[PDB]
């Protein structure tokens, strides 16, 4: 309650003279801990403390506090591909520079700024660490390392055939920012296999989704040059016509009443032809069965195209598998 006197410990570089001015709080009135909260809140507000907490020692206020210190000295250290002064630039944004005050939960961000701006020039794989150093006056030197790490592959990539999509659309499918392409050292070898393989997957999963249920991949070939090392790629497609649902008929089903094959009903008939609906009904009738026991369910799609009227009918059939025992 009433304050006889008001002690601040912690202050390093701050002056009593100056947090007294700062504080809300006199020595001489009457305060409840509602207006002890908002004296912190109030000297919190000045952004120099990483911690202020009050307590009552006697008749007398007591606040003990964590001065911020102020950044003396900031270097780079194994940096090589963006230049010093251009890292300083982008440090002095988010308040990071010699003469500012070090907020305690600051070293992520920097850290992440500092990592996207090495991401924005290829390097995925760049890892900054900052360390902290102190000083006398409540000071703190920063020690920031660069792993740049290694440059991303440098893509060409030919999409003969394509007239649906944009080769920004088609360029996605390839992820030429994600770092499974770091293991491709051969046109041949596994990784670039593999990468090949879900990329031709993400093409057609891109052209069946949007109804070209006649797309078809007519070529494709990787090469990397073993100089300078750059990845061509080239991908001829034949897309065909878009097509549109027709009527869609569930066989085989011994699970659904007439009225419960509606909640499949994901789609209409005319609607664009969607290969992602029609795996969506799949896993439907694979979650209905297995919650009734048949864990090993399967379904069977044949499909009636009609290329000349452009239109699509789907028979959908239950393989249901064996049914888990109930004992008894």
């Amino acid at each position: 309650f009433v304050v006889r006197d008001i002690r601040v410990n912690g202050l390093v570089r701050l002056t009593p003279a100056n947090v007294y001015t700062m504080l809300p709080i006199n020595s001489g009135d009457r305060v409840n801990e509602p207006m002890i909260a908002e004296a912190i809140r109030t000297l919190y507000a000045t952004g120099l403390f990483d911690d202020i907490k009050a307590s009552k020692e006697n008749d007398t206020l007591v606040f003990n506090v964590i001065e911020r210190p102020i950044i003396s000295k900031l270097e780079f250290k194994g940096n090589k591909l963006i230049p010093k002064e251009a890292l300083e630039q982008g440090l002095k944004k988010m308040g990071i520079a010699e003469g500012e005050v070090f907020k305690k939960s600051a070293l992520q961000t920097i850290e992440t700024e500092l990592e996207q701006q090495y991401t924005q020039q290829g390097r995925y794989d760049a890892d900054v660490t900052v360390d902290t150093v102190a000083r006398p006056n409540n000071r703190v030197e920063l020690k920031i390392n660069f792993n740049e790490g290694t440059p991303a592959k440098v893509f060409d990539i030919n999409v003969i055939g394509n007239t649906v999509f944009k080769d920004s659309e088609i360029k996605q499918a390839f992820a030429v920012k994600e770092s499974g392409w770091a293991s491709v050292v051969t046109r041949n070898d596994r990784y670039a296999r593999e990468k090949m393989a879900a990329s031709l997957e993400a093409l057609r999963a891109m052209y069946l989704n949007k109804g070209y249920i006649n797309f078809n991949i007519n070529n494709s070939q990787l090469n990397i040059s073993e100089d300078k090392k750059h990845i061509f790629i080239e991908v001829a497609v034949d897309e065909g016509s878009q097509f549109k649902f027709g009527q869609t008929k569930f066989l085989g089903d011994a699970l659904y009443k007439p009225e419960e094959l509606q909640a499949l009903k994901i789609y209409k008939d005319g609607d664009t032809y969607s290969q992602e609906k029609v795996n969506a009904v799949k896993q439907l009738l694979l979650r209905k069965y297995g919650n009734a026991g048949y864990y090993f369910a399967d379904v069977n799609i044949v499909p009636q195209i009609n290329n000349e009227t452009g239109v699509v009918d789907l028979n959908y059939y239950v393989n249901p598998g064996q049914q888990v025992t109930v004992r008894r």
